[PDB]
């Protein structure tokens, strides 16, 4: 269209952060020819869509009820509080009863279905064909023991959600190294060229040093041995500047998104480095033209005998870090089809496979057109994530892990959306299978649309290397999610860069000269340009709305954090607490959502085996470059705060905790339940915090709220060793002083062990989150002993005895070490 046409793209352009029309960056059209190939799958999607469960999106799981979940439930029963104007009843229902059945057990008891359940002070609705037993927010009441409230009122109008409608000869390659040209400026250079397929080097010629000068021309063909049939799509031409130092890189796919060999001349602006990680994958180039280093090149071209079956099952048996020997890769393709019947044997198969031989690769197509068995297989998340990573180049590999993806509840894609989001940094193209599934599931459900959205907006406002292409797939989505949702994140976005102006002139600018200009900033921004309310980002179902001023501080700490306080702008709240928001910058919160992430799905391991360590993921997403919000835990203080109240320089009280403990509980009931509660939360986070690696932490770092539950904060890093805090004041809370027993540290010793064998048992999911994670998120380019750390942690082959042995060493190391740690970060200060 035209002037409401061009607002539109306008309209977008300002949420994803990027204008997806500018062609300035690019020397093809994949990302054009990607946004027109994305409308099909969108446009199926949305046609597909449900207006009212859409409408609605109820959350809910199809997994069973877990046992200590089941033990809160008494006479078989479940109470719930509904409300309408000013009443309120107590229906008694069965956790098998469907909401539609219970509105039948309500107006019979005391247009007519023209009404749903809502949760009350949420935009969460209890709704659809499901056992109660079975929505989140039910599962979420019965873990906090907290009452049901559910105000009935009338189903939302579909009508809201409304979408605006709309080569190739037998010679060998070469490559032509024109030369390198840098404005600015260890004094010797040379280019080298590398034909990679996933991670794996398939030819590799150099140049002849030249001294380095601004420009360094050569002029020289590279031979190299591979002809021009063998090459496999998705090929990339790896080009990488030495000095014996990596300086530069930059890559070009060998192969389009068209299946065309890639000819002609390129001058491509490359990235510079300050080995594993995903950015020096990407196919795109630094935008910087005026600063970048340049490069300029040109284009113009039976039965299975029975000792081998037990070595081939020993080989497949092992963890993913565990590196297959030339040995072990010929076993495995020799034996195809007998390695085909195993799925986990998948990954280690095509690792084996010689993707420079166009022979070999066809054979491989013929093996998965095999599928039967791969198609019947139970869905194993940990093995299809390890066909998505970065040893995995090939379209057809990669497409078979999301065909096994699509039969994620929703309730999954939530745990693990964050991961197959970054898991887009190791797709080729643009346009890719996975892309698709984000897609097409974003469009399904509006939850995890939300959060679809802010975690590519995430990495489109940080990571140049790949914010062109995740603006495509944002945009994308953005164009499907119907106007109810677009104008919703219309008003996050406007709030969040209204609050980015005042913690930005903060920072520069605790004293009451700063208590008053911040209190004036958000006087005048809140009487006219924040919006009546938005959505919290990291809690959607919560409408937060006007400011407390008189509530909103400027924390004291290296960076000047805005600690915000809104009320809820849902009038049936049964409650009238205000929503706590921190507001950061100076941190990347990237990698604090990638670990909180990390301990959602520890929890849900935990889930599948009955139990419950309390951890406390709390919100926390970035929102722009360098900045970002986190959620404020209620009754909550840092174990520091509580200490240094004896507050002095060192020295620690080993029973300030409990009486900070027993002060904050008014009965011995509430006190024990609190000491229960930090038995488990404490046990919960050892464990999660040593597989991690990140357990030596210092006293300010972590927190507790006043029922005992323990959390630890800020995963910057922010600033002997210890395998995680379990300093004596903990200790005393569980009643042993260094060193003895008591009731509640040998309950905590049985519930780490039981907590660490159960992550043990899925030692291969987390290996893979592990080592992605460090690809994706981390700063520095990983090197294999990083991540080869997970694997010794969860002490990768031993058995469940010497492991049991192994964590309650470590739970001794930490005892006999006290006050050590904690005491030598003031020492050294
Ligand atoms: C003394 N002072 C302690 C912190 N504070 C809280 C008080 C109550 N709850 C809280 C917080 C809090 C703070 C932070 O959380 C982070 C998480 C990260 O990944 C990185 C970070 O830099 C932070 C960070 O500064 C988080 N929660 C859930 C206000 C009071």
């Amino acid at each position: 269209m035209s002037e409401e046409s061009q607002a539109f793209q306008r309209q977008l352009t300002a949420l994803i952060g990027y204008d997806v029309t500018d062609v300035s960056n690019v020397h093809d059209d994949e990302l054009e020819f990607t946004r027109r190939g994305l409308v099909t799958p969108r446009m199926a999607e949305v046609a597909s869509r449900d207006p009212k469960l859409y409408a609605m999106h109820p959350w809910v799981t199809s997994k069973p009820l877990p046992e200590y979940l089941w033990k809160k439930i008494a006479n078989n029963c479940i109470f719930i509080v509904i409300h309408r104007s000013t009443t309120s009843q107590t229906i008694k229902v069965s956790p098998d009863d469907t909401p539609g059945a219970i509105l039948q057990s309500f107006f019979t008891k005391m247009s007519e279905q023209d009404f749903v359940l809502r949760v009350c002070g949420r935009d969460e609705y209890l709704v659809g064909e499901t056992p109660i037993k079975n929505f989140q927010w039910v599962r979420h009441c019965l873990k906090n023991g907290e009452e049901i409230h559910v105000v009935l009122d009338t189903p939302p109008d579909p009508a809201l959600d409304e979408v605006r409608k709309e080569w190739d000869c037998d010679r060998k390659f070469r490559v032509k190294i024109r030369g390198i040209d840098i404005p600015v400026l260890d004094l010797t250079v040379f280019v080298e060229a590398n034909i990679q397929h996933g991670q794996q080097v398939l030819c590799q010629r150099r140049t002849s040093p030249k001294p380095f000068t601004e420009e360094v021309l050569w002029n020289v063909w590279l031979e190299f041995s591979i002809k021009i049939k063998d090459l496999p799509k998705g090929a990339l031409l790896n080009l990488q500047i030495y000095c014996v130092r990596l300086l530069y890189y930059v890559n070009l796919l060998l192969i389009d998104h068209r299946f065309l060999l890639r000819r002609g001349e390129y001058v491509l602006h490359m990235w510079q480095i300050s080995s594993f990680n995903a950015d020096k994958l990407t196919s795109a180039t630094n935008p910087d033209k005026e600063n970048s280093m340049s490069i300029s090149i040109l284009l113009d071209n039976a039965e299975m005998p029975n000792q081998l079956r037990k070595q081939l099952e020993a080989i497949i048996a092992t963890d993913p870090l565990n590196p297959l020997t030339a040995e072990d890769k010929e076993l495995l393709w020799h034996f195809r089809y007998e390695s085909l019947k195993h799925p986990k044997a998948y990954p280690k198969l095509f690792s084996s496979v010689k993707w420079g031989q166009q022979e070999i690769v066809a054979k491989t197509y013929q093996l998965l057109a095999r599928r039967e068995v791969w198609d019947q297989s139970a869905l194993d998340v940990g093995l299809t994530m390890q066909l998505l990573d970065c040893n995995f180049s090939d379209e057809n590999v990669r497409a078979i892990a999301v065909q096994k993806l699509e039969s994620l509840e929703d309730d999954d894609v939530l745990h693990y959306l964050l991961q197959l989001v970054q898991a887009v940094k190791f797709e080729p193209y643009h346009d890719s299978a996975l892309a698709r599934f984000l897609l097409k599931r974003g469009l399904r459900n509006k939850r995890i649309g939300h959060f679809l959205f802010w975690f590519l907006r995430s990495e489109i406002a940080q990571s140049r290397h790949y914010q062109q292409r995740f603006a495509v797939i944002l945009e994308a989505y953005l164009r499907g999610c119907g106007t109810a949702m677009l104008h919703d994140f219309t008003q996050q976005v406007q709030v969040i860069e209204m609050l980015q102006k005042v913690t930005l002139d903060i920072k520069s600018l605790v004293s009451s000269q700063v208590i008053s200009q911040l209190k004036q900033k958000l006087e005048n921004l809140q009487n006219s340009q924040l919006p009546e309310s938005f959505r919290v980002p990291y809690d959607p179902g919560l409408k937060a709305g006007a400011l407390a001023i008189e509530k909103c501080k400027v924390m004291a700490s290296k960076k000047k954090p805005l600690w915000l306080e809104f009320k809820c702008a849902d009038p049936t709240a049964l409650s009238n607490e205000t929503i706590g928001i921190i507001f950061k910058h100076g941190d990347d919160l990237r990698q604090d959502m990638l670990i909180l992430q990390i301990l959602r799905i520890m929890e849900s391991i935990w889930e599948t085996e009955s139990l419950d360590l309390c951890l406390l993921p709390y919100g926390c997403i970035s929102t722009g470059d360098k900045i970002g919000m986190i959620e404020i835990v209620k009754d909550a203080t840092t174990i520091a705060k509580i200490q240094q109240s004896v507050g002095n320089t060192g020295a620690f009280k080993d029973e300030v905790l409990n009486h900070w403990l027993k002060e904050k509980s008014p009965t011995e009931e509430k006190f024990q339940a609190a000491v229960e509660r930090f038995v488990y939360s404490c046990a919960g986070y050892c464990v999660a915090t040593f597989v991690l690696g990140i357990g030596d932490r210092h006293n300010d770092n972590i927190m507790i709220t006043e029922t005992g539950n323990l959390f630890h904060i800020d995963f910057g890093h922010i600033l002997e060793r210890v395998p995680f805090v379990l300093t004596p004041d903990f200790l005393f809370v569980m009643g042993t002083s260094g060193k003895k027993t008591s009731p509640h540290f040998q309950k905590f010793q049985d519930i780490c062990v039981k907590a660490y064998l159960a992550l043990r048992h899925h030692t291969n999911l987390l290996i893979i989150l592990f080592s992605m994670m460090l690809m994706t998120g981390m700063p520095q380019l990983t090197s294999k002993e990083d991540i080869e750390y997970i694997r010794d942690a969860l002490t990768v082959g031993k058995n469940e005895e010497d492991a049991k042995k192994y964590f309650l060493d470590q739970i001794e190391v930490c005892r006999d070490k006290g006050w050590t740690v904690q005491f030598n970060w003031f020492l050294h200060l």
